[PDB]
């Protein structure tokens, strides 16, 4: 039709759960399979429809390129795991090994991509290959099929993976219904009842379930959510626009990274992606508290952060940051985000992908969104024990959720029931800032 549906769990809110998911994205989807394979009964509540923000509003690449050394095994194993996806579900998810190149800008930043290519390949850190090399000439430009720039040089993520918005995190939703996953839909969970330490209830707008151990995967809201508790989450708004058009016969295929702008990545379909490299950060309430944290991101001038002034601010100061359970909360009250993608950014874009890609200039313009992310001050995701409530986990606050999901899931369970990580949890932890 144009973007899927995954219908939630018909019937009456269960009074008992094992583990409630607060969360229907792809963080809570998968936490809660990877809760069901080693035997809990999991609900997953969601305010909306499944996936409705930002596991249906991403731009589709799962790479492990430039990724620092605390994120660089999440995305390194999320790879591989994806890899298996397919054959695991038995529906096409939409993964493809797709392969990326990326040409560096400067002289410098070739060095730069050389070295952490070099560093990475002498110490993996995992039995999986390592599949990142620096190519030139006839592989290069057999990559760059139809190109306008005489491009020599770039950093060939050859393993990097492809995954579609419109299809990706459904048919992971359809495959946890399968195993027993309740999902109740325009649901959405208000806070948590606690007696002498240990967690009693969920309390929802369609009534209460009887819990002890909750998982917080509210995506962008998690903060608000934390923050009822008396919890601080820091993380910021940020905001990127996004665009897919239709496939051609001369067009390239693959992923593609290039100076000006430039991005590109082709779906299981034909269709292509494409999106400009700016971020837009709005200003809210918590940037006065703790906007100051996230000034070494403003530093570099690669960097695409644009500081804005919108209606978040306005929203920001009318949003409380306490509520009874018995009222309506925020989770309510902005139940749906109505933001808009900026579409004279979106064409400048793609008048430029189409100057470099001529193949590109017949593409129709087939959809056109904005995507919300909260942001954690060292880019880093918030997967964590919460050490003010027992039995309650939250994992969010990241850029890249998609490909760390697989990962993401095994390692939330791991801090909820009290196993051994898979990773070092100290980088993820709620608590290092
Ligand atoms: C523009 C853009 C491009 C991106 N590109 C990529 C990419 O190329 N590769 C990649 O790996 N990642 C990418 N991402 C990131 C990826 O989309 C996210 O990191 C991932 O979806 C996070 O999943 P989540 O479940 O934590 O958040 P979400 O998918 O937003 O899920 C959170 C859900 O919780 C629900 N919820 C919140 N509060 C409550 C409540 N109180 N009660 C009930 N329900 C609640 C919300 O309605 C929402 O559906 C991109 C993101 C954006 C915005
Ligand atoms: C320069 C320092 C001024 C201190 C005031 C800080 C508090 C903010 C007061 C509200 C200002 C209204 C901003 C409205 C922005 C919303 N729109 C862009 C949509 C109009
Ligand atoms: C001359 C410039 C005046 C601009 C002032 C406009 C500010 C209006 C913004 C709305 C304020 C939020 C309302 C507070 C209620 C929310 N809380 C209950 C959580 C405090
Ligand atoms: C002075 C106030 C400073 C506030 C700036 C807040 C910065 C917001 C953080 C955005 C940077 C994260 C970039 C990740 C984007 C990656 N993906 C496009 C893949 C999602």
């Amino acid at each position: 039709p144009r973007h899927g549906f995954v219908e939630g769990t018909e019937g009456a809110l269960p009074k008992q759960a094992d583990v409630v998911v607060v969360g229907a994205g792809i963080l809570g989807i998968m936490t809660a399979i990877n809760l069901v394979e080693r035997g809990l009964s999991v609900v997953i509540v969601e305010k909306g429809n499944i996936a409705g923000e930002q596991s249906s509003r991403f731009y589709g690449q799962a790479i492990s390129y430039k990724m620092p050394d605390e994120t660089f095994l999440l995305h390194h194993l999320g790879k591989h795991r994806w890899r298996e996806m397919n054959a695991k579900v038995g529906i096409d998810t939409t993964y493809r090994t797709q392969g990326r190149v990326e040409v560096p800008l400067d002289e410098e930043d070739l060095v730069n991509v050389r070295k952490w290519i070099d560093e990475r390949s002498k110490n993996v850190g995992s039995d999986i290959p390592f599949k990142t090399r620096i190519i030139e000439g006839a592989e290069l430009n057999q990559r760059l099929r139809g190109a306008t720039t005489d491009w020599k040089i770039a950093g060939f993520e050859e393993d990097s993976g492809s995954f579609d918005p419109e299809v990706a995190t459904f048919v992971m939703a359809e495959y946890a219904k399968k195993m027993g996953v309740r999902i109740y839909t325009q649901c959405a969970a208000r806070g948590l009842e606690t007696q002498a330490g240990v967690i009693s209830d969920v309390v929802t707008e369609k009534g209460a379930i009887k819990t002890s151990q909750v998982v917080v995967a509210g995506g962008v809201w998690s903060r608000l959510f934390m923050q009822n508790l008396n919890v601080d989450v820091p993380t910021l708004p940020a905001y990127q626009s996004q665009q897919l058009i239709s496939g051609s016969p001369t067009a390239p295929g693959g992923n593609v990274a290039l100076p000006g702008g430039i991005f590109f990545r082709e779906q299981a379909d034909g269709t292509y992606a494409t999106s400009p490299r700016v971020i837009v950060a709005p200003v809210v309430k918590e940037s006065f508290t703790y906007g100051y944290k996230y000034l070494p991101l403003l530093a570099l001038p690669d960097f695409p952060v644009h500081i804005s002034l919108n209606e978040q601010l306005i929203n920001s100061f009318m949003q409380s940051t306490h509520w009874n359970l018995d009222e309506v909360s925020p989770f309510e009250q902005f139940r749906n985000m109505t933001a808009l993608p900026d579409l004279p950014e979106l064409n400048a874009s793609l008048e430029k992908l189409k100057a470099e890609f001529p193949a590109f200039k017949e593409s129709k313009l087939i959809d056109q969104w904005s995507g919300a992310m909260a942001i954690a001050p060292d880019e880093n995701p918030i997967i964590s024990e919460v050490k003010e409530y027992p039995g309650l986990v939250i994992n969010t606050a990241t850029g890249w959720g998609m490909t760390e999901s697989p990962v993401s899931a095994e390692l939330t369970a791991d801090l909820l029931l009290g196993k051994k990580p898979v990773l070092d949890p100290k980088p993820f932890s709620l608590y290092r800032f």
